[PDB]
C-alpha cells in the first residue's frame, strides 16, 4: 500500500495511519498530494491551484548540465541557470547532455566546457535539481532527458552495446539462427539491452529520454541513418514495441500509457511522424533541407513504427522539423494535403493525425530550436506567433525556448487560451504522477556507482556487440575460406586497431598506421591485412552566404520546391535556387536585421548539400567534404603491396549505407564485414572463430552511385534501380565448419 517517500524541504504528515509530503506547505493533505486518489484527479488539484505562469513554466524544456567548481574540487554541481530556469521561468523538465565517466588523473575544473562526471556525481547533482524542485512553492519534482548513451562510438561508464542498427542486426541474425528466416527479429536481444540501459539510467535519475528514433533509413543519404535501427518499417515497429514495454512496463493506465512507478525511462519517441524520407537525404536542421518527399506514397509505412509504440502505451512523441511536401491527408477529404510547415505547428499533423487517427494520449515535445532558428514554413512569422502557433497546433511543451513570458504574454494578447495551457498541463503533468515521482523523486549515488556498468551489464553488451557483426563476403582460397584466421602469421594492420590486442592473439603484427611526416611500411609479405575502415563528413566550413560555397553558382541549384500555403515558394526553394538562398542569413524574411545562419559549419552532421550523394568510397575519396579513413589512396596501395587481395579483411563502418564501387577495388577483399561498433577483443574473438558471426543486415546496401540517385527517399532497399542491391536486407554469411 504504501509507497516510500523522501523529502528534502517539505515536511511529511500523515493522515489515516498513511504518509504524504506536504508540498504546498499548509499543514494539510491536499488531494494532488493524495497518492490515494486516481491520477486524473491528483492533477485536476493540482491544476486548479497553479498560477498561469506556474502552468506555462511546464511548457518549456531546456538544457540543464552539471557543473563543477573550481574551488571546492566538487563535479555535480548546479549550473548558473538553474536558479533562473526554476525559480524565475518555472520549469520542471530538462535536458542531461554531460558524459557520465571517470575522469582521468589529472583533470580538474576548467573551461566553457560540459564536465565529465560519474555515476554518483551525475546522481548528485539530479538530486540537487529535485531538491530545488521541491522547495518550490507546489514543490512539483522535475524530469531529465537526455540523448542514447549506450552505444560505442567507432559510452563512458554506461555499458556499451554496437549502434542501433547492430542491435537490429543482432536481432535479425537471432531470429535466422533460431527460424532460418530474417523478418521481424528475435526481440529477446532488444529487450537485453533495453533491460540494462533502464536499469543504469534510473540509477542516476535519468526517468526521461529524447529517443530512441523510429525513424526509418529508407534514404541513404541521409546523415541520421547513424542512429536508426533499420529500413524496414516493420522490424522498427516491432524494437519500438520491444523498447517501450522494457523501458516503461508493460502496466498501462486508463488512458493507455505505460506509465506506472515501474517506468525506468519514459519515451519522447522521435522524430514523428517519421524523419527517414528526406530529399536529397538534405536534413531539416538546414535551411536548404526542409523538405520530405514521399515518391513511392509510403507516409504511412513510416509512421507505422510510432503507430506501434503509441499502442504500446509511449509517454511522449517529437515531432520533427521536416516539411511534408505534398501528402494526402491520412482519414481526410479527397485531395487534402498536409500544411508545407514543419511538423509541430501543423494542427493536421499534432491534432488530426497523431491524436484523432492514430489515438495518442499522451503529450507532445517540439525538436530543439523550432521557434528562433527552424521555424519552417513561417519565416515570416515573430517568436510569439511561433510560440503559438505550435502550442495552438498540438505542441505541449517547447525544447530549446527558455522564456515563459512569450507564453503569459501571448495569454494576455488572446492567442493562446488558458484552457489550451490547462490541457498541456494535464498532460505534462500525468507521467510525473503515475511515475512515483511526487512520492519520491531522488535517488541513491552510491547505488549509481554499484549500477552503471556492472559486470553483467557489461557481459550483455559484449554479446550483442558480437552478435551485431555482419559477414557479408569471405572468399574461397585454395586452403578454404579466408575467415576464421588461422592460428599465427604476420598481420598488417590498417585504421583503428590496437596493435598490442592483435599482437596477443598470436600474431607479429605490422602497424601501417603511421603520422602523416613518417614512412608507411609496405604490407608485402602479410598473411593477413586487418583493414578498419569508414567515411566521414568534413563539411565545418560551410558557410550559406560565402560566395565560394553556399552562394557559388558552381555548386549548382537546390532541386528541392515547397510551394507556400500562401502560394509563394519558400525561400530559396524554388527548384532554382542556390544552396544557401534558404537561410535566412540570406533571405532575411523575418523581423530581425542580420540575422546568423542557420547552416554555417552543418554542426549537427551530413556533407555539402551538392555532395549528399556521394557515397560510394571512390567518390568519397574525392570529394570536397567526404574523407575516407583511413584513405582510400593507402588501402588501395596496401592491397596491392600484399599482391593476393584475398589475404585482406575489410571491416567497414557502413554510418550511411555506403557504396563499395567497383572501381574502388574494395571487392576484391577476401573477406568484408560491416560492423556496428566494438570492443577490439570482441571483433578479434569473431575474426580468429571463438565465435561465429551470425547478424544479418537492417537495411540494403548498394553497388554504384545510379542506385543511390534513382532510388526512393521513402522506399525502402533498390529493387526500383537499374543496378539494383549489392546485398539485400537480411542477408549475412557465417562460419560453415
Ligand atoms: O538533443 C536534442 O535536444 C535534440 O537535438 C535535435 O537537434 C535533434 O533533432 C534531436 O534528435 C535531439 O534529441
Ligand atoms: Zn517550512
Ligand atoms: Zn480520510
Ligand atoms: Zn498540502
Ligand atoms: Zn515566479
Ligand atoms: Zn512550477
Ligand atoms: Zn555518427
Ligand atoms: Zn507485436
Ligand atoms: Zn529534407
Ligand atoms: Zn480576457
Ligand atoms: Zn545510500
Ligand atoms: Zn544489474
Ligand atoms: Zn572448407
Ligand atoms: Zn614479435
Ligand atoms: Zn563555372
Ligand atoms: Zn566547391
Ligand atoms: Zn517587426
Ligand atoms: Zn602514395
Ligand atoms: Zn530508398
Ligand atoms: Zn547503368
Amino acid at each position: 500500500e504504501q509507497p516510500e517517500l523522501e523529502a528534502r524541504v517539505k515536511e511529511i504528515i500523515e493522515v489515516d495511519g498513511y504518509q504524504f509530503r506536504d508540498l504546498n506547505d499548509n499543514g494539510e493533505l491536499d488531494p494532488y498530494e493524495d497518492w490515494r486518489l486516481p491520477t486524473p484527479e491528483r492533477v485536476a488539484d493540482l491544476v486548479g491551484q497553479m498560477s498561469l505562469v506556474e502552468k506555462s513554466g511546464l511548457m518549456l524544456i531546456n538544457t540543464l548540465n552539471a557543473a563543477c567548481d573550481p574551488q571546492t574540487g566538487e563535479f555535480g554541481v548546479l549550473p548558473a541557470q538553474a536558479d533562473n530556469y526554476i525559480n524565475t521561468q518555472h520549469m520542471h523538465r530538462f535536458v542531461f547532455r554531460n558524459v557520465v565517466d571517470v575522469r582521468a588523473e589529472g583533470v580538474e575544473c576548467t573551461g566553457t566546457g560540459t564536465p565529465v562526471v560519474s555515476p554518483a556525481e551525475a546522481a548528485t547533482f539530479t538530486n540537487a535539481v529535485q531538491e530545488m524542485s521541491e522547495a518550490t512553492r507546489l514543490g512539483i519534482p522535475s524530469l531529465f532527458k537526455s540523448n542514447a548513451r549506450n552505444h560505442i562510438d567507432p559510452a563512458g561508464a554506461f555499458s556499451a552495446f554496437p549502434k542501433e542498427a547492430g542491435i537490429a542486426a543482432a536481432a535479425l541474425g537471432e531470429q535466422a539462427r533460431r527460424t532460418g528466416e530474417a523478418t521481424t527479429g528475435d526481440m529477446s536481444v532488444v529487450a537485453d539491452f533495453a533491460d540494462v540501459m533502464g536499469e543504469e539510467w534510473a540509477s542516476i535519475g535519468l526517468r526521461g529520454m529524447y529517443g530512441y528514433m523510429a525513424d526509418l533509413s529508407t534514404e541513404p543519404r541521409w546523415y541520421r541513418t547513424h542512429e536508426t535501427f533499420t529500413e524496414d518499417a516493420y522490424l522498427a515497429a516491432e524494437i519500438m514495441e520491444t523498447l517501450v514495454q522494457t523501458l516503461q512496463g508493460e502496466e498501462l493506465t486508463d488512458n493507455g500509457l505505460a506509465l506506472s512507478p515501474q517506468t525506468r525511462v519514459a519515451l519522447t519517441l522521435k522524430h514523428f511522424p517519421g524523419g527517414g524520407p528526406q530529399e536529397l537525404g538534405l536534413d531539416p536542421h538546414y535551411a536548404f533541407g526542409k523538405a520530405q518527399v514521399y515518391p513511392a506514397g509510403r507516409f504511412e509505412e513510416h509512421f507505422l513504427p510510432f503507430q506501434a509504440a503509441i499502442d504500446a502505451g509511449v509517454s511522449s512523441i517529437m515531432p520533427y522539423y521536416g516539411v511534408p511536401v505534398d501528402v494526402p491527408v491520412v482519414g481526410g477529404e479527397p485531395g487534402e494535403t498536409y500544411p508545407h510547415t514543419g511538423f509541430a505547428f501543423s494542427d493536421s499533423i499534432v491534432n488530426g493525425l497523431l491524436r484523432d487517427q492514430l489515438g495518442f494520449t499522451g503529450y507532445v515535445n517540439s525538436d530543439t530550436g523550432i521557434i528562433n532558428d527552424r521555424a519552417w514554413g513561417l519565416e515570416g512569422n515573430t517568436v510569439p506567433e511561433r510560440v503559438a502557433a505550435a502550442i495552438n497546433g498540438g505542441t505541449d511543451t517547447l525544447s530549446g525556448f527558455s522564456d515563459v513570458s512569450v507564453i503569459t504574454d501571448l495569454y494576455e494578447a488572446d492567442l493562446i487560451s488558458e484552457e489550451r495551457i490547462d490541457l498541456a498541463a494535464e498532460r505534462l503533468l500525468e507521467p510525473l504522477f503515475d511515475m512515483g515521482l511526487f512520492e519520491n523523486p531522488y535517488v541513491d549515488p552510491d547505488v549509481a556507482t554499484a549500477t552503471v556498468g556492472a559486470d553483467d551489464h557489461r557481459a550483455v553488451g559484449l554479446d550483442l556487440q558480437r552478435k551485431s557483426l555482419v559477414l557479408l563476403q569471405n572468399e574461397e582460397t585454395d586452403e578454404g575460406p579466408v575467415l576464421p584466421l588461422k592460428e599465427g602469421g604476420d598481420v598488417y594492420i590498417l585504421g583503428d586497431f590496437t596493435e598490442e590486442t592483435v599482437e596477443s592473439y598470436g600474431y607479429e603484427v605490422t602497424n601501417g598506421n603511421v603520422a602523416e611526416g613518417e614512412e608507411r611500411p609496405s604490407a608485402a609479405g602479410s598473411d593477413y591485412v586487418l583493414i578498419s575502415m569508414t567515411a566521414k563528413t568534413n563539411a565545418g566550413d560551410y558557410v550559406s552566404d560565402d560566395p565560394s560555397l553556399g552562394l557559388n553558382p558552381d555548386h549548382g541549384t537546390n532541386p528541392s520546391v515547397i510551394i507556400g500555403d500562401d502560394g509563394e515558394p519558400l525561400p530559396g526553394l524554388d527548384g532554382q535556387s542556390l544552396w544557401g538562398a534558404a537561410d535566412v542569413c540570406v533571405h532575411k524574411e523575418g523581423h530581425e536585421e542580420n540575422p546568423s545562419c542557420t547552416d554555417n559549419r552543418l554542426r549537427f552532421g551530413g556533407a555539402y548539400p551538392w555532395e549528399s550523394s556521394i557515397l560510394d568510397f571512390t567518390g568519397m575519396e574525392a570529394a570536397e567534404s567526404w574523407e575516407v579513413v583511413p584513405s582510400l589512396e593507402t588501402i588501395q596501395e596496401v592491397m596491392a603491396e600484399v599482391e593476393d587481395p584475398s589475404k585482406v579483411i575489410l571491416h567497414v563502418y557502413f554510418r550511411q549505407p555506403y557504396v563499395l564501387d567497383e572501381e574502388s577495388g574494395l571487392r576484391d577483399a577476401g573477406a568484408i564485414l560491416a560492423g556496428f561498433g566494438m570492443t577490439d577483443t570482441a571483433l578479434m574473438d569473431v575474426l580468429t572463430g571463438a565465435y561465429a558471426p551470425q547478424g544479418k543486415l537492417p537495411f540494403a546496401l548498394a553497388g554504384t552511385r545510379e542506385a543511390i540517385i534513382e532510388q526512393d527517399s521513402d522506399r525502402p532497399g533498390y529493387d526500383e534501380t537499374e543496378d539494383g542491391a549489392l546485398y539485400p536486407f537480411g542477408y549475412g554469411l557465417t562460419y560453415e565448419d
